[PDB]
């Protein structure tokens, strides 16, 4: 008789949990090894607390003002933070509960231990038990899904000041009066504009453009919106030393010195490989600490995997799910890889940035020939009817063939519509097919019809959904 | 030398702009009759002004209440609707004119007549002219493209009342203290919502349930909504009297005396075809006088088509642009078939009701063996974080292929993620398929994804994007 195959899992985020309940229901029995919170990032201090805060923000701004203020009043609403941080970390906390303490609990196949795993050898790791002590957890295959954490410039004066990750950002109780962010990307764009809508003077300093590694058509429209409602962009602006003096952060920057009551640091993230002793199981990483894999998920080492934040994977918890499903369908005997070829993202700021496929760029880059419609939502029947036409929607085709695919948007709702283009992708679907589906009139994804049908004809002499 | 095709249009909406504009592309010399405003029902009294009144009224709905409001105080927004209803019809007056005005007379090859067409015979028209006098349309081809009017039920002492269809309703320049509905589907659901939402006390008379013909899911979760904001919903409910005396509508019902300052009665439309002498022209209605049609819009004459609201076809305009173009070329001399397999719909309540494809019901009627997935919003990560979980959506497959048939939803942004339920359809997807899928996390069409998973497994259960 054959022995339940045994699987060690490092972390308890959502790659890991993925592998975890994926391991177990193919037979094996899992040890499950997590240092901090249970749930690591998207649960406990990225996208769940994010989100809610980004929610909060759109309705304290929609209270302040919108397109129909000429016959709805607007007023300056009252803002009580310790109330919005503890319905929010109640959310928090019932989604841990729910959906990974008491999954992982109530699977006898699963033992939870508490403590920092690092590899003994090739089939054993050492963990350091947060009550003192440690164990070894001996393993036939392990899969390492220690995510990441925020990076951190060594600007001087930064590293011992007060300053804020994504983290203590999202868990103050506080509105700052003043809120200073270095940053330029997903994580310092999203919380400069919710912790301004809630009632910060945020200045936002980027040391190139918004959106930098992006379609650049991404951060005009996005630098644009922000400085509308007030939020200050310095763009080729970075900050030369930190101090914290009489209670506020005193930046030397290139605009002249700057002063704020918080700081957010958001400069990318690093993967949580350090502490791993990885060399003594020999399992490869890259320059930047991430660890090497296939799209089986595999390492350099045939019986230890890597899936999520700490490889070089994009950093979205449904991709770190995705891997870690598939990593244990591999540790248990299959043969499975992860395709993000239709792989969406969306940036929750407002309007929302959404994409999928590739850009122009991209593209070109990777050797496809490409043509491009960038339609402007002053063309979306939606847009007009809320007299907010801020943003675009761009199609990127392959030439002669004309299949679909890229689609880069900045609409409100964005991350909604951009499902249809990445359904159109998957299905190898061409512009003049996808221009030929019925849409609704009046949505914000009929925009996609619109711009596709801008490949053949002139929709400002087109009439109403035709097509 | 072969002369252009004569092509006589009736009508100025969605199906006949996009007639006249696709006819002459294909070399035709086109006169469109219309008796009114030029663009019909869509933009000037239907789909523009009602949205541009919802998206009002959601402001002033989110600014009276949040599920944010422990830490967002809220305030009573003062509404001047003679502001909101002049910035609404400027964008009524701006879009008649960008989309039909200015492309109708910038084309040489199109005559517009002001004026009320009738057919002679079937190969001529003869017109009532606005300023008075007549002329004959002689044409090779014609299309009927006449809309509908709202239905008027012979409630004693309602025909000689001041109550409102949908077309006075956006109209009025003043928010009614108390408005009574009767009717209980997209029009009167959709403006009742508006009104209520802009101040009015609403009070819907529905003859049987919300939504009646459609998935009973649906008005369940409609009619909660409603109730849940103030508006009264009487179901099973009839006025069997309408009075106004002394300056408000006082209404006999089974529920007792109802009084109101204003009445809309949204109970259908009925096809224009009864000012048209159809007999004339050997054209065959049916017995709710719509113009009968084949899936390329040609009727019981071979030179005379018809398409839109004054056909069987859905009301939206989307598909009276899609049946006019086919129209369209099928005069011309082409060979087009409209399929609505895939047709999507949107009923901009909030939350929306959004549906495609089969219901279980429907599917039933045709013979088809289903099996179906209900998943409630609290399933859903966007709808726990915006901490509003009204409504669902539901999928139907077919036994056996598990290929997508239908889907039905209630929720915020239902319109937009229908549209990947619609190319789903298209694409002959199982649901297995569509829950292999990336979807973007804390997104509402995310929702799709996870129902589909429940056909295979509990939701519950799962851990954080698993798939
Ligand atoms: C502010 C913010 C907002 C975000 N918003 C979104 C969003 O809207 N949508 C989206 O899809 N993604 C979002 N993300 C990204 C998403 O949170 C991550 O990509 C995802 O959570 C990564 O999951 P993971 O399983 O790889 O790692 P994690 O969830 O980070 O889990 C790793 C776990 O491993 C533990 N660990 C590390 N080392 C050890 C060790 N040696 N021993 C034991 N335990 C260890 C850690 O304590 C941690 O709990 C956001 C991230 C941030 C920071
Ligand atoms: C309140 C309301 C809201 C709506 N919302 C939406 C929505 O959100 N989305 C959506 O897709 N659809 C919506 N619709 C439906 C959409 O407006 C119609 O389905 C569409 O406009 C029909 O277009 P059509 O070309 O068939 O007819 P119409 O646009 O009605 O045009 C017919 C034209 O023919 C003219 N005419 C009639 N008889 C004659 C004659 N004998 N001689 C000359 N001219 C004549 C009329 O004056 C009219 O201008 C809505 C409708 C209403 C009433
Ligand atoms: N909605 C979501 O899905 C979501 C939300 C939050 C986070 N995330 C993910 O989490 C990860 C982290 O996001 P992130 O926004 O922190 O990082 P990121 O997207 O990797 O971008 C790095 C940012 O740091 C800047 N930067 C780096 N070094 C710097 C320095 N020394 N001084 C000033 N600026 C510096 C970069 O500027 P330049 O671009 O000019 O180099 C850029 O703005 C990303 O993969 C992101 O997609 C996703
Ligand atoms: N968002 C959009 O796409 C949109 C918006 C507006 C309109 N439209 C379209 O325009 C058309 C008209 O819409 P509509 O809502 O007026 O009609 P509808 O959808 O055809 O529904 C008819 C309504 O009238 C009721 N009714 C009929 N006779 C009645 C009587 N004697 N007493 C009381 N109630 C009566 C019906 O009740 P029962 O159901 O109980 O019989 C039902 O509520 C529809 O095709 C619609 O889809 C579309
Ligand atoms: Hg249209
Ligand atoms: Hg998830």
């Amino acid at each position: 008789m054959e022995p339940p195959v045994q699987v060690a899992v490092i972390g308890s985020g959502g790659a890991a949990m993925a592998a975890a309940l994926k391991a177990v229901e193919q037979g094996a029995q899992v040890t499950l090894i997590e240092r901090g919170t249970i749930g690591g990032t998207a649960v406990n201090v990225g996208a769940v607390p994010s989100k809610i805060m980004i929610r909060a923000a759109h309705i304290a701004h929609l209270r302040r003002e919108s397109p129909f203020d000429g016959g709805i009043a607007a007023t300056v609403p009252t803002i009580d933070r310790s109330k919005l941080l503890a319905q929010q970390q109640a959310r928090v906390d019932e989604l841990r509960h729910a959906k990974y303490e008491g999954i992982l609990g109530g699977n006898p196949a699963i033992t939870v231990v508490h403590g920092e795993a690092r590899f003994k050898d090739d089939q054993s790791l050492t963990v350091r038990l947060n009550e003192g002590g440690e164990r070894v957890v001996m393993f036939d295959r392990c899969l390492v899904a220690t995510g990441a954490s925020p990076a951190v410039p060594p600007i001087p004066g930064l590293k011992e000041s007060p300053y804020w990750t994504s983290t203590e950002a999202l868990a103050s109780d506080t509105i700052p009066e003043r809120l200073a962010v270095i940053g330029s990307s997903v994580v310092a764009l999203e919380l400069a504009q919710a912790f301004a809508r809630l009632g910060s003077k945020v200045t936002v300093l980027a040391r190139n453009t918004l959106f930098f590694r992006e379609d650049p058509a991404i951060g005009e429209a996005v630098t644009a919106a922000f400085r509308a409602e007030g939020i200050e962009v310095l763009e080729h602006t970075q900050a030369s030393q930190v101090a914290h003096m009489d209670g506020e952060f005193v930046l030397t920057t290139t605009h002249g010195e700057l002063r704020a009551d918080k700081l957010l640091v958001a400069t990318g993230r690093t993967p949580n490989t350090r502490s791993l002793a990885l060399d003594a199981a020999g399992v490869t990483v890259n320059a930047q600490g991430a660890i090497v894999i296939d799209q089986g998920m595999r390492t350099s080492n045939p019986n230890i995997y890597a899936a999520g934040d700490c490889t070089d994977q994009p950093q979205f918890v449904y991709v770190a799910a995705a891997a870690g499903t598939r990593a244990a369908i591999n540790m248990t005997g299959g043969d499975a890889a992860l395709d993000l070829t239709a792989m969406p993202a969306v940036v929750f700021t407002d309007p929302q940035v959404a994409t999928v496929g590739y850009s122009e760029a991209e593209a070109h880059h990777d050797g496809i020939e490409t043509d491009s419609r960038t339609l402007t939502l002053d063309n979306v029947p939606r847009a007009l009817a809320n007299f907010d036409t801020r943003g675009f929607i761009k199609l990127v085709i392959e030439e002669g063939s004309h299949r679909l695919i890229g689609v880069q948007a900045v609409a409100p709702e964005a991350g909604e519509l951009i499902q249809t283009a990445a359904l159109a992708i998957r299905n190898r679907m061409t512009v003049q097919e996808l221009a030929d589906q019925l849409f609704p009139y009046l949505t914000m994804v009929e925009g996609l019809k619109l711009a596709a049908q801008t490949f053949n004809k002139d929709v400002k002499q087109l009439s109403c959904c035709a097509g």
